């Protein structure tokens, strides 16, 4: 049997699947039933169906085991089940695929593929499979994978492309994504991307870069660029000392030696961390640049590839030279702060005794802020290196 | 009394409240209620309802002040109203919890706890109290506050974690969120992260760092890296214009004098901006350092 | 009429026109063209607002949003707060 409705049913001790649908049925409605099964002999279902496309609602029961076994699937406290293209809290709506929806909507929404839906929006469209449009309005997606959220006059048409707050925008890359953004068209695989009327910013998780058209700032009051060194012996050196290299590591400066920076303690910008992995996980050629492989995805991405070092051991804990003690950050560039003696003047140069600052003939003293006293043995200069 | 259904109801000028339905009912279904209430002596509402798990839809009347209360809420056009698990426009699923739903989905999506749910995806799975799913396939959420996004292969099985565009890939840290990415994992606490095959590029939301596997740019044709600087007097310094320092702040060169830099418009880089806070709201040691 | 509340918890509210809420406990939305979900203790009160995986958070200002983030405040024209604590910000057409 088929096209068959059932409701409101009240089931006094009767039957142990209390409401049964058998295979292969395309068309069954099952509204209102009750079911009581205390004085049943091993009770099972209140409602049962083998296959998932019945539609139920309104189901509750005392004594039964499950109240509803639907398709291999227990929901024991019952189902609200509706098949079908679905709409609900909206004024007016397009096209509606049997597995897309309306919710919260206003004026045309169309979801008109599998697997799409629009939420809370004003005359938007989604054909793209696996998608979601919410809070918004002038809104397309058509490409696949692809969410927009608060957004205005937005377009998503690539796979995994997506547009948070962004208004009259564009994103056409795969795994694309644009955030709080007017009037941009976007393009690169990977990339996240912001801008207003231009492309202004861009985080490329491809190839590891990160891009602004104007300014990157970082850093606080006086700051400094900033290499990390290794100290010869693996001392740990204090900020504030002047340091000279010997054998390819940094050790305090001494009288009549090159001063190639200061322990810092205040870098804005800083190179050579190995934050993300060990240094030698990645072959590199003999000037140290990264040497690549070109791969092309399965799905048809076409990227370059750092090749591995053999060498290299997953197994091995990695702690970054931020957290070790022979790696030092040391200021090259900019308004450092050194350790004096009672020899160093306000706008005067200095040369380097036990990497204390002495007069001399390097660099600019810019001002004395902790001055040199006895006890301490030191002084505190913000000294401008170059 | 329980257990009750009421549909296709006309009530013509009956009842102050139209439909009521006391306190302590577990089980009731109100379907297709219309009333009247223009000739009653003071109506109150069409349908009322002390607790909110009755369940209701198609209602309409006028000359009711109200045409739902509902646990103390005016629903003054209608409501529609269903309490358990829910499912729309789906091909199948697998558990839906009571305070979960599945919607416009493929192929076994789950969502096995409370404010769990699953949009528009093919076979994913939610067990993470607080969490939505859209847009995706085989994905799977199991922390708490997660949001998975356009997302293939994906996992969330931590705390605020979540993942948008990512294929393949894993965020495990605590308020932790991957974008744009492919083949990663990640673990990070307040860090946004992209990445192909490896973490490429890191927001730092708790201690505000950037990190760039490769290059960092900024700037334009001609660039330089600068400093902020404070001008003797307080005098405005045009660009183009050779400084050096007396008394700790910056003038015009002189002849003799040690050239510092140029005052600059076109800097890429900048350090000592102060763009966030005044210099002086956070305590500096002797050095500078915080 | 225009507002819905699907998988959530304890007086979750939409009560505008296109506005929404999902797996949330106790939020409310007042922003037209907005949805808030996977949240808690979340407020939205601008337009085209998104509050996704986030606690205690409000967006008060148009196209302003908030994902993965605690106690915070987005209050910037096309303004949003990513994998945060504790923040109020301001600016427009700023990710922070
Ligand atoms: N061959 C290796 N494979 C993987 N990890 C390694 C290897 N060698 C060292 N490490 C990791 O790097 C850390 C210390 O680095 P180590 O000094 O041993 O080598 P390195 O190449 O000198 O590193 P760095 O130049 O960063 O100091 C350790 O925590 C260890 O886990
Ligand atoms: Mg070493």
């Amino acid at each position: 049997g088929d096209a068959v409705n059932i409701s409101n049913v009240t089931l006094n001790n009767s039957g142990r699947y209390g409401v049964s649908i058998g295979s292969g049925i395309e068309n069954v409605s099952i509204t209102n039933i009750s079911g009581i099964g205390d004085g049943i002999n091993s009770p099972v279902a209140l409602v049962s169906t083998i296959n998932s496309n019945p539609e139920i609602s309104g189901l509750s029961s005392i004594g039964y085991p499950t109240v509803a076994r639907v398709a291999g699937t227990d929901y024991n406290d019952g189902l609200t089940l509706f098949n079908g293209a679905f709409r609900a809290s909206t004024t007016s709506s397009g096209k509606i695929h049997s597995e897309g929806f309306i919710m919260g909507s206003t004026s045309g929404c169309e979801a008109s593929v599998s697997k799409s839906g629009v939420l809370t929006s004003s005359s938007s469209k989604t054909s793209s499979e696996r998608s979601l449009i919410a809070g918004s309005s002038t809104s397309e997606a058509k490409g696949t994978y692809n969410t927009i959220l608060g957004s205005l006059g937005a377009v998503a048409d690539e796979q995994f492309a997506a547009l948070i707050s962004a208004s009259q925008s564009r994103a056409s890359g795969n795994h694309n994504l644009i955030l709080s953004s007017y009037g941009i068209n976007t393009t690169g695989s990977y990339k996240v991307n912001g801008g207003f009327e231009k492309i202004n910013w861009e985080l490329d998780s491809l190839n590891g870069r990160i891009k602004a058209r104007d300014t990157v700032t970082g850093g606080n009051t006086w700051s400094d660029f900033a290499q990390y060194f290794e100290s010869l012996g693996g001392q740990v050196i204090e900020t504030g000392y002047l340091v000279t290299l010997e054998k390819g590591k940094i050790r305090k400066a001494e009288k009549g030696e090159k001063i190639i920076g200061v322990i810092s303690e205040t870098a804005g910008f800083v190179l050579g961390e190995s934050s993300f992995e060990w240094q030698g996980a990645v072959l590199k050629n003999e000037f140290g640049g990264i040497i690549y492989e070109e791969v092309t995805t399965e799905d048809g991405v076409k990227f370059k590839r750092p090749l591995p070092n053999p060498d290299f051991d997953p197994n091995k804990n990695y702690i970054p030279r931020s957290q070790r003690r022979e790696w030092h950050v040391v200021g090259l560039l900019g308004q450092i702060a050194v350790r004096i003696d009672e020899t160093v003047k306000q706008g005067h140069s200095i040369d380097a005794v036990g990497g204390v600052a002495t007069d001399g003939d390097n660099f600019i003293v810019q001002e004395i802020t902790t001055p040199y006293t006895k006890e301490k043995g030191y002084g505190v200069a913000i000294v401008l290196v170059k």
